[PDB]
């Protein structure tokens, strides 16, 4: 009854408090949402408009230009048409999209006008390219990727090949698949040091092949992970009844690149002690047709009893044939 | 005549179904075909630019432009020359692609339409910005990529230094290097574990040197992977006669960083039982003419009979050591 | 009193001179400044802007059209409305940017008009394509990524489970995990071989479980690392007294994959011998309240005194158990 | 004398031959080099130029605009100002690239003309997005990227720490870091098996570390790489004088995570038997001043002898012990 450390789901159950400070731009990028990014860049485009039109309708106001916008034989404009704001504006609006319709034009006139369309122009630029960019940041690095993977909902504990075993499976949910793939367990649950340390959640490793790269796993149709309960397990001294008493959790990983997204993946889940089936197997999820194999995922979470399954410890078990060995 | 669960090309022959549900962008792009997202984009223009042109249709028409697109001393349109729906579109266009020839032009007159350009403008510029993330998506993320990476078309298995051994071999096919390339081998039967359970594949690892680091390769011309066949082997028991026999497979990896394409790869190939040759060597690709070495790529996949080859399973092997020893 | 190889921000204290040569475009451009770069950029508008509008003056002066910009009846000028280098600097840019205002117009009067018009065309383009592409390189590609980990202040000496360990304390700042993450640590101190050859910095594996694998962490709430110190370990021969004469230095490191910046990640830190603290332990920072579970950062560097612990070395401990057996 | 199989730089010295075939765009993209990617693009601007401007002509052709260009009160051309093939070719162009000038512009009156325009725009946008997207390809992943990382030009042998070993010295261009940098040895020469098979050039492991992690390295001086030579060493049995008679290489690797490429790196060099120097050592390239500690490269590659060392073999020297000792 203690608590869920890591969520079925992979998310992980804790917050963060009372954290001190730094006094970038990539990653605070990414991580805004889209309909602000394109507020915001919508802002950027409005902002500049306005004030370069503004800056054109000063320039025309003091030219002279607002009483003689097409100008004549004796008087050229800064900039052609320009007779108030809102045409200053359009003429902005026109230069930095380079859409130009052309009845406002600036001229040869004033030198200022000439350099303030050049200024423009090279800003209309860095901010179109830096749209483009952020664009794709927010675009390649999604916060909400699909979870490729699935994990069993239960883990189990059964005998396999004279083994008493802690038992999930793994499965990859696309035709995608999965390189230099491999798995992790954790049992997390707080403890005290012989010398009187709490360790509020501990995190002590589940031995899942590493040692002679059996944790590294071919990932095609879905997988049943292992996990031998033995002298270096954890788990080593809980029975049946243990289970329905203890309270702890175990951490399920899978790490790997994935072939789809490009990038270096982990996938997590959790078993509480409660959600063990003890004296239990998966259903086969694998069958092969004539020319072919196929996966029915339907069978996926499925599991029945097998009561032959030894209801003491691992511990009681090695014990015993060292009891019925010497008499 | 089990059948096929990798194939010779490394694709896997697997099929899921009955999958269950979720309810992303990057994906869901790279994952569309050419033809079809540029269909998409273009649809996105038509689309945009009808709509606009719709808009400035009815702002024309209710501002009585069409029976006055070039206006007079006592009348401004709100976009000079609207005549009717099929210039408003042109109007659009031109405004949203900013080509802007400008015969229609939007004036100061109306303020609802000066808003409508700034709108269509940012609208333009951010459809622009995600065609061509989207392209480069789909550019940088290609599903066909040409496989860089050669296994031999049999494995075989012969003596070297004193050990019998089940080889294969595995090439790079460009001058290009694989950083961090690492082999692994799988054997691929189904299996009933004496409690009865039942595994319809079930991947067992063949040693190929990983406790050692020796599955760590270097590739530069074509190499021998090599498995000696030991106790701790599931070929231990395997004569070449079980060979003509016994239905199995063996799927072998190579995984590596490309340096040419940049990602990190995995790259497959199987051998049926029936594709293995027993008491059989590769023929030598490799060859050094004086200033340099030469790889004959056509000499890669050919074998030749070692008639000196025991035709006894390794375990036969070393037993019978052990019986003339004795006696 | 020696000196800092590494900073306790993980900056390296060591500078490189007397470099040889070689005699790249990707890395020389993220390595270059915002404002240098965008400054870059502008410069590259500039000249050629300036460029064509000068080759559009030449071609409008020895055309004649300096004198006839508009044009008439009898002679078409190759650029409308060039009527001098301003003219022609306005329709280079006009050009090149796609405004295209339209009052400088090319006409089909002149061939090389006509050809310059592509040529900028394309060199418009081609320069525009560069700008978008830099400003993605060093987009996303920055030197200040804030520091994502957190290394405590302190590393400690203290008992855990009856071996006397060196102990220091890792955190994720941000919610986002890290993939694969593992530790080491080096004892960084100048050392002379029994041959006599002098080392001016030894680097020393300090053991955290790499041989098991247990180097290799899942961390979501702080974590603390563990070296116990044993025969194989450096420290071994070192007690509390020797602690405050040594000069000597402890590097630690955390890599791994980071889920928010997509690269593999470096975080570094240091411990003199003067910033280890003989005796203590770390104040706990991981706290379950009901529903769910909170980290206080606040006592992330704080310690707590443990004046049980024994101020001999670990082999001063080792030797005292075998000297109490035997008498 | 029998060849160099990894030039000092690193480079590969094998010629593939005889392959055979596969009947990608990312890759292709980045293999061709930038004059004619470039070339290419131009080409392909001129092409979608040339096109549409013969589609306008045309178009401009069959509805009779060519004797009426500007249209009048009675006749309404498909594009204004298209008087010839030249003209067309320019409205092509001015839409396109979207410059849209306007003296040539498109009119309500021809569907067909209304259509093209559309599609052209299209196209052009398309062809943009892809040579912005070549451009990145290109861009980002490079060919001749600068090596980061030096090798010493000699390796050599000399005592240390009691035991006999093979040492050369690698080192960091940069102040940038190396992630996850580990090393690598091999020897190669070519070798009959005892079965009589000829291995052209067989590739054996030189022990850096790799069991204990010490493989692993933290880079920032430079760090001289160790081999001790031992029974298990392909160099147990070569001696000073064997040095001058052997023909072997020794292939050096470094692979890691470069901070500033962001992609994983594999550096090589070699050393023939005769590039290697017995009884010599590193001089010190690290030197600690005051407040910060100075690496000088010109002593990089610089040795010194060190005529104490035995030049007698490991095997012999290991052999030498026992038989003094049993006498
Ligand atoms: C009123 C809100 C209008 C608006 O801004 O919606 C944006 C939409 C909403 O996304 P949202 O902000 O909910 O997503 P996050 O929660 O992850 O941030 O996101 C797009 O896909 C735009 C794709 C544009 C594609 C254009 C080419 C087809
Ligand atoms: C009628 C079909 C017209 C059309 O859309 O073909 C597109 C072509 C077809 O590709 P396809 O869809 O067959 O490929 P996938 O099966 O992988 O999706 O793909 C390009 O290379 C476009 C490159 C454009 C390059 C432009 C600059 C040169
Ligand atoms: C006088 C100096 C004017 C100017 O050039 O400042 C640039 C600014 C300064 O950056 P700085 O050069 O200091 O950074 P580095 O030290 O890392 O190089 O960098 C931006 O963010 C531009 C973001 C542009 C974003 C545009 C869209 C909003
Ligand atoms: C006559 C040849 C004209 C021409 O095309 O030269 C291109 C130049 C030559 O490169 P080159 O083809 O020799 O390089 P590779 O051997 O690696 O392919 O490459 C640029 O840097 C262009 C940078 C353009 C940057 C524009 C913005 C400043
Ligand atoms: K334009
Ligand atoms: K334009
Ligand atoms: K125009
Ligand atoms: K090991
Ligand atoms: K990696
Ligand atoms: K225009």
């Amino acid at each position: 009854c203690r608590n869920r450390f890591v969520k079925k789901n992979g998310q992980c159950n804790v917050e963060f408090t009372n954290m001190d400070d730094k006094p970038d731009m990539f990653t605070t990028c990414v991580d805004i949402r889209w309909r602000y990014m394109l507020l915001l860049f919508s802002l950027a485009f409005l902002v500049s408009w306005l004030l370069f039109g503004l800056i054109f309708w000063l320039i025309a106001l003091i030219h002279g230009d607002l009483e003689n916008p097409g100008g004549d034989d004796t008087f050229k404009p800064c900039v052609l048409q320009v007779n108030g704001f809102v045409a200053a504006f359009l003429f902005s609006i026109e230069t930095q999209t380079t859409i130009g319709y052309g009845f406002r034009c600036v001229t040869e006139e004033c030198p200022l006008a000439v350099f303030m369309v050049v200024v423009q122009s090279i800003v209309g630029c860095i901010i179109d390219s830096f749209m483009i960019g952020a664009i794709m940041a927010k675009m390649a690095r999604p916060k909400k990727r699909a979870q490729t993977l699935l994990f069993s909902h239960n883990a189990v504990v059964a005998m396999r090949d004279g083994k008493l075993c802690l038992m999930w499976r793994v499965g990859n949910l696309r035709k995608s698949h999965i390189v230099e793939a491999h798995v992790r367990a954790q049992l997390i649950k707080p403890r005290i040091t012989e010398e009187g340390e709490y360790i509020p959640l501990d995190q002590i490793d589940i031995d899942v092949g590493f040692d002679k790269g059996l944790d590294r796993i071919f990932l095609v149709s879905p997988i049943t992970i292992l996990h031998e309960i033995n002298e270096d397990s954890p788990l080593f001294g809980i029975s049946r009844q243990d289970l329905e008493t203890d309270d702890f959790e175990i951490v399920v990983i899978l790490e790997g690149m994935v072939e789809a997204t490009a990038m270096t993946t982990q996938a997590r889940s959790s078993y509480l002690a409660s959600e063990i089936l003890w004296g239990h197997r998966f259903e086969p999820v694998l069958f092969e047709e004539k020319n072919q194999y196929k996966v029915d995922y339907s069978h996926f979470h499925k599991t029945y009893e097998v009561p032959s399954t030894p209801r003491c410890s691992a511990k009681d078990l090695v014990e015993n044939k060292f009891l019925l060995s010497n008499s």
